């Protein structure tokens, strides 16, 4: 109930660097007129009657953490001078800052889930929670549900891969838009979390081959006359690469047939006579002939095997 | 080694905001009677002779981080008065706390080891690392040396597959519990974290077609006369889809045997006469006929191909 | 303008816990000598005629976080006295610590994008962003562009698998050099980030069956009299698993020839006379035997087949 019969001063006073110049950032009381003198004099204003210190010069942590001051007071006679340690305390008054604000890369398709696909750097120069960096993808473009799901982002700013690409099914291209923000701190006396300023990341996907080319109709069917010599064209087929990033050449062979012999194809699907032909043979199975033609593209897929796709075409004799 | 001249009075008066009601806050002393007043007046409780100043309601930092005071002092004939201001420091006070406790997804066993498999978010309103959510797998049911490898957290509150999954060789179901720590912070003068609520996903597991049928016997044969008509019973073979959460219907054919055509079977399992048969042609190999039957699921796996088994039979002639 | 008309006394010092021993931590002043009693009364020296206080012990948060002191001042006649409390708070003077400096693991190579290779952690006793521990990947040896591709750190000191191995086609070993720092803090009032020592991961990893034999040469022939009785080697073949770490057992074939019968081979590649051999025969095919050797390992591939080459072989007869 009864107050301390002393009190406590402290060799330092602890200011934040968020003090607005013109306040008031302390009052000097005794224990006659007051100063402030020595290199750091003209951060502070002082009333030298009322012991009135008011900020002079901005305060910035980031640069000046802490400085001494020498504070003096007159009674006439005598000057008494203490030295006194300032303190700054860190706010959150920095960004997180990147170097650039559009990047760009390319990536495989067939890129694996968990595959880092690019990373990002900010920095923010406050110190504690209100310089640690955190990430944030804000939107891809195109967005569709698949594409909001594709990517994710780590606390190190690393984009991962979340789910398979497809330069034919999904999309050739993605544009990503990010932030990064600091975790929060003091600012003005309360909360405050500061965020950079967006950024773009272009994907480009790179079409790999393992597609199966694809033929142009469900049906194709010809006529031919019985004495047509040998190397007569009869028709055209065409199966084409379904890897629309690389359309790869594809070459024709006829894998199977009804008579044997009859007919051949070239490498450019155009299907010749190769054979004597017989309508009379024919009557038994429609004056027709059905030949299995097979298409294969030029270069192995990416597991080291044929692209093939095949079908049948009939073929009608006179 | 001789005192300061001087000392120091600050604009502000700093308090934690785990100060108790009732406990000392300062004492005011000049430089008579005191007091408090103005808006926040009920903050505090004066002793008006003694300066003795307590907490007479509770800090929040949360809420109200800083107020203005009115103090007076009075010596009988003026009151003089003086604004002082209030910082209230954050302590960690709060936990994270996540919306609901229960969660449920379901998932492909084909999901690729680094996908996302679900994310939790918890929020913990103190600031800094008070503030700063860490997440933890605590259990996972079944609990078997592949369980406790499966699943990981990230510290974003996603949950990434870590190994592959089988819904028919380890488990259909996991239940996780989860937690949420913040990342430490001070709570009456000394280190404190604080921990959620137990929290619950559970995951089902998508069978999904990508294991061949299996014959139910590693053997089977059966006997038939030699004049047995075309279309006899002969035996009943069956093989079903291991893919327990699927069990796509099954059909089958003779794939090969010694005597071609004696033998067929139909898509119920079922292999009949399909031919004059003769006991006497099969002296020289026991009386018997050996076939091949295959069996095909109906629909394709997962890689777009045909599910299939194959084994041989012996059939007794007579 | 005009000064407050009184101060504010407050029932507690809070000093840095990195307050060197020898330094004043604070005056008491009255509102006569002054002292420090009680059970901690050793952390301070006190003078008894100037109010002059150091510290006369070390500070240390990690044990220490507060304790309270008596002071009294007497004017000979009486001494009073009052209790204060101390808060020691909080600097960034430790660093995060792991349990040992090196460790190893194997992996297979087929281990998925994704996965977690080996765990570590490290333990700052700080609080706070000065506890908070980051891990970082140093060097991975052997250095390449490819092997500092291949691993990841997460926040939680898991390394996980970036890129996909090979025992024989990228490495069969891996160290990593990693260190934990903690996220920064203060030390004598200015930032201060703290690192580990370096930690090392050794990686084996395990060569796992997913390579084809293949032949020592790409050409072999030999030669054969056309009298050569049944049994006669003609020349040994060898072919050798791909998988080195491994040297599975190869096995061979013959899968096709012009003179079917003429040739077989054994399982350690002898290739021998096996039918009636006849120079007169081939005449028209430049007295010479075109035959294809497959081989095959004696164990499944990982995907649960046959792991084969195949190449042709001439044979002149006589
Ligand atoms: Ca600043
Ligand atoms: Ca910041
Ligand atoms: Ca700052
Ligand atoms: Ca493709
Ligand atoms: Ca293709
Ligand atoms: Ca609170
Ligand atoms: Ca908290
Ligand atoms: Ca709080
Ligand atoms: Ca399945
Ligand atoms: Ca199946
Ligand atoms: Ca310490
Ligand atoms: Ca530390
Ligand atoms: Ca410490
Ligand atoms: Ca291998
Ligand atoms: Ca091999
Ligand atoms: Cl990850």
């Amino acid at each position: 109930n009864s107050p301390p019969s002393f009190g406590v001063n402290m060799t330092l006073v602890t200011l934040p660097e968020d003090l607005p110049v013109g306040a008031v950032a302390f009052w000097l009381v005794a224990t006659l007129t007051y100063g402030i003198s020595g290199p750091n004099a003209s951060y502070f204003s002082v009333n030298a009657n009322t012991g009135e210190v008011k900020l002079a010069s901005p305060l910035d942590f980031e640069t000046v953490p802490f400085f001494k001051i020498t504070i003096s007071t007159s009674d006439g006679l005598n000057i008494r001078t203490a030295e006194m340690q300032v303190i700054v305390e860190d706010r959150n008054d920095n960004i997180p800052v990147f170097l650039n604000t559009e990047f760009s890369t390319s990536i495989n398709e067939t890129l694996p889930v968990g595959s880092v696909v690019f990373s990002v750097l900010a920095e923010d120069k406050d110190t504690g929670t209100a310089g640690l960096v955190q990430y944030f993808i804000e939107k891809v473009i195109p967005s569709t549900a698949n594409s909001n799901n594709l990517f994710r982002i780590l606390e190190n700013g690393s984009i991962v891969l979340n789910d398979t690409l497809s330069y034919n099914n999904k999309s050739a291209f993605y544009q990503l838009e990010l932030k990064a923000c600091d975790s929060g701190g003091i600012l003005d006396n309360k909360p405050k979390t500061q965020c950079s300023q967006p950024v773009f990341v272009s994907i480009s996907v790179i079409d790999e081959p393992d597609l199966d080319p694809r033929f142009i109709r469900e049906f194709y069917s010809a006529s031919v006359a019985e004495d047509a010599t040998l190397g007569t064209s009869v028709l055209t087929v065409e199966a084409v690469d379904s890897d629309k990033g690389i359309n790869d050449i594809v070459t024709y062979s006829v894998s199977n047939s009804t008579r044997p012999g009859w007919f051949d194809i070239r490498e450019d699907g155009v299907i010749f006579v190769n054979g004597s032909l017989d309508r009379e043979q024919l009557l038994l199975e429609n004056e027709e002939v059905q030949i299995q033609v097979t298409a294969t593209e030029k270069n192995l897929n990416i597991y080291g095997q044929e692209a093939k796709a095949s079908m049948w075409v009939t073929i009608r004799v006179t």
